This record gives structure tokens, sequence and C-alpha cells, in this order.
DNA sequence: TATGCAACTGTGGCCGTGGTC
DNA sequence: GACCACGGCCAC
């Protein structure tokens, strides 16, 4: 299979190299006539002389167009001849494109800033990650002298671990007597051992845990103070560190560096993101911490190293069991893009969709449309209406069935062909005309994303198909996951549409998808409604939540089933209205914020604060103990002592001070805020001191007792010390806790002043 | 800023915070 | 006290 390509120069000339392993063999095959391109739609075809013979420069060097072609193709389904003009070099595209675009015999240009090594990809057709071939991993970690107020990696890496199917080792040099430790006489040996073990080894994939962002970089000093050439390229490079835009990417070439973090990040939703928590999440099993401060203590004083080499160990040994299970579902979107998965593995939903509709176009004949520019940016400003919320019913609801659209907005995209190519396309037999907005869309040939996504939801079904008859717990959570990027893929098509950066932006789509989907759920209502007796409680965009009052819950259920057999018969083409539970009670507080509770006892909680990151935990803690005593027994008085009980020990200061830490992300330069709250004030004032705030960090902050503004009494928990600062009990009560409950235990009767 | 030097698919909604009047 | 923009996070 391949795993990666990129291109070097030589002598002025790009050599494409694609790293493949074969039969258990790595190998690069080398390109050397691959060559750059982009195309030129002129106003006649003799004016092809005077553009072949326009030069520019770079760095002196002349630049000159090497040859040109004559190709027929497609722009938005319409036929067109243009020139595919040929270069030496891909830098030589940047430095002459604009003098090709403004030549007056030129009406435009086409696929001028397409990476090179990318552009191969699609060109020749070639997949990465395809193929029954085995990939050999390694994961690695490390631990490191860390003091506070220190400049980054001014202290040496006391050990490195790793893991693989074999066990697990930690090599360091201080002496530990343990089985999997392999003692060095020093920092240096034991990076130069570890670089002999990566060579050794030779692995297809290296997997780390963040090492995008601290592993190789702290290596990296370290290799620079000791004057290391950290070899671990399979061409004998060194790791290449790369910004993309506000963070970091790690490069090692001939192999896959996985960085898990990204994945995980976008894939499982955690309060925290530690090691520990997310292989805890994955597998069931606790992970041990051991922390930056007590590693040093150990290694200072010798004592209990044994137990930060073990800690070392297990980090390698989770991250490898981790990149085990989540190395396949990136692979599978490796495929399904089109692109390697180190890329992959690090983009964003649309830059995917865009790499896959260049390959889609490229087999269908199809120029892309360019990236606007400045003006038509600040053109593709407007926003446009989305989806249709209904106020709930608010309270306490019995017997209640959960019926939802499958893949509503990409299904809509099928249904109705919405496509820019399509787009009040004159001179068709067949519209399809969108609700409100008025768009119409001819309907005599697939258009081309409409075309595309079939595919995707016929894969995602067969997943969720697999996933529900699943034994294994873990196995069924990785089926989620991956249907669930699936899910969120296809959705991006969508989204795309109305991206102002988007190639193929069609706001016209994009709002004619979200005008049919409003159409569509508030007819499945009135018809649920008035055709079956039903009452619909609360509904969303493209699902509900409703009952049959005083009916039993067979009765609903039989019911719901009969209603999806008739609606599902009047709906067209891919839409299709799906079962996706009922829930024996339920409670709905406010427009996306509601609770419902399944036959087995499992609460389901949307958008309350239990699910919030920057909400306290007693907060948290307190709602869904009253949601427990509400939907799980049927105890309201119980939901109150809770209640009560929090109150009081609030106000005694018998609450943990942990459980009253407030997370907020900063999200811009400081000088940029508009509005100063809490955690802005607390940020600046650690800006003051020289902390460095960037977008990104966030601020752990909790409130002390005083009664100003929140910003002026509130300071970060690493400064909070019990026996000088007492936090505000009366603002956790009136601020977090009775808020956060009191939504739910008014519809019982219950005032702020009984629960205090 | 990646031989990918700008910045990361879309809209709807709650609600504490700190202003204004 | 009534009201309002901001900001962060969340549900689709
Ligand atoms: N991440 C998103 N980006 C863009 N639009 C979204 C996103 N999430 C939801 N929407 C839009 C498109 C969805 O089709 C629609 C309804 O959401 P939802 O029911 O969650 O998903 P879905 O209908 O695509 O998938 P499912 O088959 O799991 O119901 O709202
Ligand atoms: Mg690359
Ligand atoms: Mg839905
Ligand atoms: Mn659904
Ligand atoms: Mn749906
Ligand atoms: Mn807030
Ligand atoms: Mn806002």
């Amino acid at each position: 299979m391949i795993l990666d390509t990129d291109y070097i120069t030589e002598d002025g000339k790009p050599v494409i190299r694609i790293f493949k392993k074969e039969n258990g063999e790595f190998k690069i095959e080398y390109d050397r006539t691959f060559e750059p391109y982009f195309y030129a739609l002129l106003k006649d075809d003799s004016a092809i002389e005077e553009v072949k013979k326009i030069t520019a420069e770079r760095h002196g060097t002349v630049v000159t167009v090497k040859r040109v072609e004559k190709v027929q193709k497609k722009f938005l389904g319409r036929p067109v001849e243009v020139w595919k003009l040929y270069f030496t070099h891909p830098q030589d595209v940047p430095a002459i494109r604009d003098k090709i675009r403004e030549h007056p015999a030129v009406i435009d240009i086409y696929e001028y800033d397409i990476p090179f090594a990318k552009r191969y990809l699609i060109d020749k057709g070639l997949v990465p990650m395809e193929g029954d071939e085995e990939l050999k991993m390694l994961a690695f970690a490390i631990a490191t002298l860390y003091h506070e107020g220190e400049e980054f990696a001014e202290g040496p890496i006391l050990m490195i671990s790793y893991a693989d199917e074999e066990g697990a080792r930690v090599i360091t040099w201080k002496n530990v007597d343990l089985p999997y430790v392999d003692v060095v006489s020093t920092e240096r040996e034991m990076i130069k051992r570890f670089l002999r073990v990566v060579k050794e080894k030779d692995p297809d994939v290296l997997i780390t845990y963040n090492g995008d962002n601290f592993d190789f970089a702290y290596l990296k000093k370290r290799c620079e103070k000791l004057g290391i050439n950290f070899a671990l390229g399979r061409d004998g490079s060194e790791p290449k560190i790369q910004r993309m835009g506000d963070r970091f990417a790690v490069e090692v070439k001939g192999r896959i560096h996985f960085d898990l973090y990204p994945v995980i990040r976008r894939t499982i939703n955690l309060p925290t993101y530690t090691l520990e928590a997310v292989y805890e999440a994955v597998f069931g099993q606790p992970k041990e911490k051991v922390y930056a401060e007590e590693i040093t203590t150990a290694w200072e004083t010798g004592e209990n190293l044994e137990r930060v080499a073990r800690y070392s160990m297990e980090d390698a040994k989770v991250t490898y069991e981790l990149g085990k299970e989540f190395l396949p579902m990136e692979a599978q979107l490796s495929r399904l893009i089109g692109q390697s998965l180190w890329d992959v593995s690090r983009s964003s939903t649309g830059n995917l969709v865009e790499w896959f509709l260049l390959r889609k176009a490229y087999e269908r004949n199809e120029l892309a449309p360019n990236k606007p520019d400045e003006k038509e940016l600040a053109r593709r400003r407007q926003s446009y209406e989305g989806g249709y919320v209904k106020e709930p019913e608010r309270g306490l609801w019995e017997n209640i069935v959960y019926l939802d659209f499958r893949s509503l907005y990409p299904s809509i995209i099928i249904t109705h062909n919405v496509s820019p190519d399509t787009l009040n396309r004159e001179g068709c037999k067949e519209y399809d005309v969108a609700p409100q907005v008025g768009h119409r869309f001819c309907k005599d040939f697939p258009g081309f994303i409409p075309s595309l996504l079939g595919d995707l939801l016929e894969e995602r079904q067969k997943i969720k198909k697999k996933m529900k008859a699943t034994i294994d717990p873990i196995e069924r959570k990785l089926l989620d996951y991956r249907q669930r990027a699936i899910k969120i893929l296809a959705n991006s098509y969508y989204g795309y549409y109305g991206y102002a950066r988007a190639r193929w932006y069609c706001k016209e789509c994009a709002e004619s998808v979200t005008a049919w989907g409003r159409e569509y759920i508030t007819m499945t209502i009135k018809e649920i409604e008035e055709k079956y007796g039903f009452k619909v409680i609360y509904s969303d965009t493209d699902g509900f939540f409703a009952t049959i009052p005083g009916a039993d819950a067979e009765t609903v259920k039989k019911k719901a089933m009969e209603f999806l057999k008739y609606i599902n018969a009047k709906l067209p083409g891919a839409l299709e209205l799906e079962y996706e539970g009922f829930y024996k009670r339920g409670f709905f507080v406010t427009k996306k914020k509601y609770a419902v509770i399944d036959e087995e006892g499992k609460i389901t909680t949307r958008g309350l604060e239990i699910v919030r990151r920057d909400w306290s935990e007693i907060a948290k803690e307190t709602q869904a103990r009253v949601l427990e005593a509400l939907l799980k027994d049927g105890d309201v008085e119980k939901a109150v002592r809770i209640v009560k009980e929090v109150t009081e020990k609030l106000s005694k200061y018998e609450v943990p001070p942990e459980k009253l830490v407030i997370h907020e992300q900063i999200t811009r330069d400081l000088k940029d805020y508009k509005a100063t709250g809490p955690h802005v004030a607390v940020a600046k004032r650690l800006a003051a001191r020289g902390v460095k705030i960037r977008p990104g960090t966030v601020i752990s902050y909790i409130v002390l007792k005083g009664s100003g503004r929140i910003g002026d009494r509130a300071i970060p928990f690493d400064e909070f010390d019990p026996t000088k600062h007492k936090y505000d009990a009366e603002y956790y009560i009136e601020n977090q806790v009775l808020p956060a409950v009191e939504r739910i235990l008014r519809a019982f009767g219950y005032r702020k002043e009984d629960l205090r």
C-alpha cells in the first residue's frame, strides 16, 4: 500500500517520492516525469502562441511555459475546451499564474494552487492505505524533568518508553530495577538508544498522544542541546515540525506519524483529554496518573522511581492499544478521501470535502472552480435561514417515541438534485422547486455532489447495521465513532455549499436544503398529530419526541411504527423517517435542553448543564442526582433533599473546592475582547504577570467570597489556598446550583426558597 | 505558517455577566 | 428593576 507522497527537487527538477509498503518491504518509488500544470480558458485558440511565450522570474530564475495541450472538459457540467499549461517545477506556477491570468487573451485560469504531491495522487488514480498489507506499528512517550518557571525543554528527558505487539519498555539514565527498564549512562545515550530501537523495529506507523505539540519538539530541543542527529526518517531525515495556523504538526518521512490526540479530540466528547481519561473512556479500565511534580521529586531524591517508570511504561502501552483501535477508522477515511493518513487524520471536515471533490472532479473531467478572491469573499458574508426548532411542551412526559430523519440534509440534496450545476439550469424537462426561497433544480441528470453523497450514506448505513449487531462493546463503540464520522462528513457537503471559502460554494443550494428541511419536518408533525392523534412534545430540525396522551407504551410503539410506514410511503427519494428510540419518561426544560430515560434506566441528557464544560462540577453533580431521582425513581421529595444537602454543605464550606472550578476557553487575543467576563479578567491578570495567554488557553478559576463583579473576585484555582481564601458559597448556590436545578423543579412546585 | 504563508463545513439557542437606561 | 450585547458552549 501507499503510505504517503511528497516531492523533493534535484538540480531544479521535481521528483515525486511515493512511500510504499509491499509484500512486507518498505519502498520509495521515484517519479521524475509527472509535471505541474494549470488550465487556461482562452478567447481564441490562436492566442496560445502568445501565452506560451509568457515568462516570469523567481529568485533569479526565468520561468517559462514548458508545453501545452488542448483538452475538452466541463465546468459545472457545461462542456468547454481549455489549454493545459505544463511547467518544469511546481514553484513556477505561483510565479507565473498571474501574468497568464492578466493576459488579454485569457478569460480565466483553473487548478493553479493544488499541492503537487496530492495532485499526483489524484491524477494517477492512487489511493493511500488500500490493500491487505499489515503495517508495523510502534507507540512512544517521554517523561521529562519539569520545574515551574523554566523555558520549554530546559530540563532533560528522564525516560523514553515504547510499546508494540511484543511488549513495552522504558529507557532511562538512572538505575531503576524493573524488568522492562533499560538503564543507560546519559540523556544522550537514551535518545540514541531510542533512535536505534526505531531503526531496528523499522515501524510503518509511529503512534503518539500529542506528539505533534510536545514529544517531538521536546526531543528536538534536547537533540539541539546534545548535538544528536535524530534521524527517525526512513530517508535519514529528522522529524519535520510544521506550523499549521494556531498549532503544529510533525512528519517522519517514510513513516506515518499518527498523533492520536487530534483524532480522539474530534471523535469523543470528554471534559478532559488526558491520556488516562481517553484510555478509560474507550476501554473501561483505569490508568493512574503520575504528575509532573511527583516525577521531578522522584528523580532528584531517587526514591520511588519505579512508580515513574511504570507510569512511563503504561503511557506507551495504552498509546499503542489506542492506536491499534483508531488507526483502522482513520485508514478508512484516508481511502474514502483519497489522501494520506497523516493529512487526513489532521484535517477539518471541509478540507476533506474539498480533497474528495477535487478527486471526483478529476475522474469526471470537471474543472474545479477557484477559491474566491477578497472581493468575492466579502460578497459571501450574508447568512441564510436554518432548521426549525419547536418550542417544547416543558415538563415531565411519559411513553415517548423519538422519530428522526435519516441523514436529512444529504438526503434532500440527493432527492432534489441540489447542486450548482443544476441550479436554475434552463432547458430541462423536470425541476424541483425549493419552498420559500424558490430556487429551481434541474432533475434531468444527476448533479455532481448529489451523485456522490449516495455512496457515503449507503456506507454509513452498513456500518450502523453492523454496529447494532455487534456483541463486543469496544468494537461496537469504534463502529459508532466510524458511522458518526461519515455522518459529519456528509453533512459537511451541505455546510460546504454555504462556506465562503469553498470552491463549490452555492448559497442558493445551501438555503434550499434548509428550506426543504423545514418543510419536511413540519409536514411530518402535522401528519402524525392529525392522522394519528399524537402530540408532538418537542422538535429540532428533522426529528421530534411524541406520545399519545393517555396511551400505554405498547400502544404508542405500535402506532408509531404504523405512522412510519404511512409517512415513508409518502416521502420521496432518499427521505426516510426512522424510529430512533422509546423513552418511558422525559423532562423538557427549553429548546435544546432536555433529558430522557429509556426502558433500561439509562438517562440521556442534551444541552443541560450536566454536559457543559463551563459549569462548576458541583452544579452538574447536583443536577445529575436530581434527574436520576426524578426520572429513574419517582422521588421528587428525594430530589429536593439532594438540593438542600448541597446548599447546606456549600454554606458550611464542606464542599471540596475542586468541585467549584469553572473552565472557560480564551478564544482571541486579550485586546480583541469587547466585554470582559470572569475568565478574561483572570486571563488579563495572568498576562500582566507574563504568563502568555493564547487562543485555546483554558482559564480554570474559582470565585472567592465578595460582592461586586464576579471577575473582580475570581482567581485561578492553582492559586487557591483554603487557609487564606473562602470560596463564595452564596455564588455557587445562587449562580451555579440553584439555577441548574430550579429550572427542573419548578414543574413540581418548588421555589428557590424551598431549596436553600 | 505545511514546498498547503489563510486558517479550518452550515444555522439555531440558552444564559450568566456586565454593561446601559 | 427591565433590558441588551457579549461570549462560550452546546444541539441540530
Ligand atoms: N455538524 C453539522 N454540520 C452541518 N449540518 C449539520 C450538522 N449536524 C446536523 N446538521 C444538519 C444536517 C443534518 O442532516 C440535520 C439533522 O441533524 P441529525 O439528525 O443530527 O443528523 P442526520 O439526519 O444527518 O443524521 P442521522 O442519520 O444520525 O439522523 O441537521
Ligand atoms: Mg505530507
Ligand atoms: Mg435529528
Ligand atoms: Mn437520526
Ligand atoms: Mn436526522
Ligand atoms: Mn459564562
Ligand atoms: Mn453571540
